[PDB]
């Protein structure tokens, strides 16, 4: 199916990015589609949750006194504030590691005003400046926990990454062969399964904490996805930061759900049941998956808010929080509106 | 399936450890002198906003504006008007230089600042808290033009950016008559320096540049030429003497035009359009025509690393240029994907297919997508 978000310039098509999205149910049965929902996708820091869990599950790190906000930074694509490096130096003294232990490097902060403080300032990024620096402190923790030790804690055949594969391939509910494995940016193994399955993963987050809150018996796995789903929406601040999309929904929602950036634009939502979720016809918790074919990040803040407002997720006034995401500034250098965006796209159900 | 291949499957695509990660769709033109479609990508006929890549055109509705040939402007002010330039200082000093020879000020331009298009002036300005204002805008010299024709036809310099005015009656026609489109074909919209910008299909903008080689032939072999024609190989040759004013530094643009050393222009236009005039050559022949030859690309999604891969890609596929020319743009045409430790994680691909001469079963249809 044909589903685009298209850019115009006076009502002349600019741009148009193809777009594909998985809503899903607690058990991952597919409600609404747009696109190709089963597209083999890179989750990328969309996974970030399912590596978290790997951690949380290793033998011994509950010793180390991870707080809320510690695991939050695991979940993060921070924009590298000072209180993110803060965060990350910290979590590296309560398990007696250095800087020079982490195995991920420097870039350009995913905050522009960051990037320009930095820049002004003459600064060089270094490892404990990576938006991915909380996972890799945590995958330390992990390394230590079991006596693994700490050298090649990033490598495919150390035991933390085994762990890792093992974990992203039970959440998703396919075989290991079913998921495919590349290099990311921060220099870990990074998976790639059909989009529909990260739906399902965060599903999952918010189908825990649902059984957390009503006091039902859970897995250790449950009660872990549950504290993973708490810490993400008690500290969004630490999962992004000041300005970012996924701070200001999980803010605007104020535990209603919990939102993940990946790179090359994927987006992964969990919503705890509510009136909506029983609206949209199921009983339990949901998952949202969104892929933006050609990796336009712009465009996918507008299509995940376009998305929230057909599903009827949040009331209007909440929504209302991620006006300028849903219809970005189209504004010149002289001030006059020179275009917009639109969504020609219908949900299949 | 390989002979079932479909301008719908036209793509550029990124991989990590061979795993997709985004894909882009592909349109390219290619033309000769008189706008005959020889070589297409995706939707050769995409009506498209040609953005700065119009900007040869609107350079002629200045230069044939009765009266600015007084003004002395040399080939490198031709060739800032002709550019989306980087602002780095020497863009700044000529706009200013330009807006002395016309006597007008800063504060008659009705562009505004913007980062530059460089990372490398931009982390000057940012070093030292400057703000972009007018005079900086990559579109300048074409403002100053705007002005120059303003002044030249007693028109006032007041609204010169606006539908109303003459000299933008001036590039209205004069983009409609180097396309050979009427008016009504031509649809407009407003730029981001705050003037009207046209969109026509994408094939005509390839015709645009054709005319303009094709000029610069004529000229060469001393043919003598209409007034437009003069001013359209005067533009041609102001571009290629003067690279670095249509962009700077590091920038495609002025890297391509150095490379191939006057055989051809190029021209970006924002969200991934390019257009290219090649004068005739050996490559040109090879293709199929005795004359000049325009090229025009667009990325569906406006990615502006994916056009440069592209358009590199699209010159060695129609064979124009040594290696060893296309070889200074190297890095364009396979951008480095290498994370931060230092490591190759993935890269760029071409699953395109150039059509219009292999001969594939005339029941496989090729609808323009
Ligand atoms: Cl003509
Ligand atoms: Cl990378
Ligand atoms: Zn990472
Ligand atoms: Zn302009």
């Amino acid at each position: 199916s044909e589903d685009f978000v298209v850019t115009d310039r006076g009502g002349i098509v600019e741009n148009s990015h193809r777009v594909h999205a998985a809503v899903v149910d607690a058990k991952g049965r597919l409600l609404y589609a747009l696109g190709n929902p089963t597209r083999m996708t890179l989750a990328r820091s969309a996974a970030k949750p399912a590596q978290a869990l790997a951690i949380l599950e290793t033998e011994g790190v509950a010793g180390y006194g991870f707080d809320d906000a510690d695991i939050a930074l695991m979940c993060a694509s921070h924009s590298s504030e000072d209180r993110h490096i803060a965060r990350t130096r910290a979590m590296l003294s309560k398990i007696k590691a250095e800087e020079a232990d982490l195995r991920c490097g420097g870039h350009p902060s995913l905050s522009e005003m960051v990037n320009r403080s930095w820049i002004k300032q003459d600064f060089i990024p270094t490892a404990v400046c990576s938006n991915c620096s909380g996972k890799h402190v945590g995958m330390l923790a992990g390394a230590r926990a079991i006596g693994a030790g700490t050298d090649g804690y990033h490598l495919p055949d150390h035991p933390m990454q085994g762990r890792v594969k093992r974990t992203v391939a039970e959440l998703c509910d396919l075989d290991a062969g079913d998921v495919e494995w590349g290099t990311d940016g921060c220099n870990l193994p990074t998976p790639a399964f059909p989009l529909d399955r990260l739906g399902r993963i965060y599903a999952k987050l918010a189908s825990a904490a649902d059984g957390s809150d009503a006091g039902e018996g859970q897995s250790t796995r449950c009660a872990a996805l549950a504290h993973i789903f708490r810490a993400m929406a008690r500290h969004p601040e630490m999962v992004a930061g000041e300005g970012r999309y996924c701070t200001m929904l999980m803010r605007a929602f104020d535990g209603a759900l919990v939102g993940k950036l990946g790179a090359d634009a994927s987006y992964a939502i969990g919503v705890r049941a509510s009136d909506a979720t029983r609206q949209l016809g199921t009983d339990g918790a949901l998952g949202i998956s969104v892929k933006i074919e050609d990796g336009n990040l712009e465009m996918l803040y507008a299509v995940v808010t376009e998305l929230l407002e057909r599903l009827g997720i949040g009331s209007p006034d909440v929504r209302s929080q991620l006006a300028s995401f849903h219809h970005p500034q189209r504004v010149n250098t002289m001030g006059v509106t020179t275009g917009g965006v639109s969504f020609p796209f219908k949900l299949r159900g």
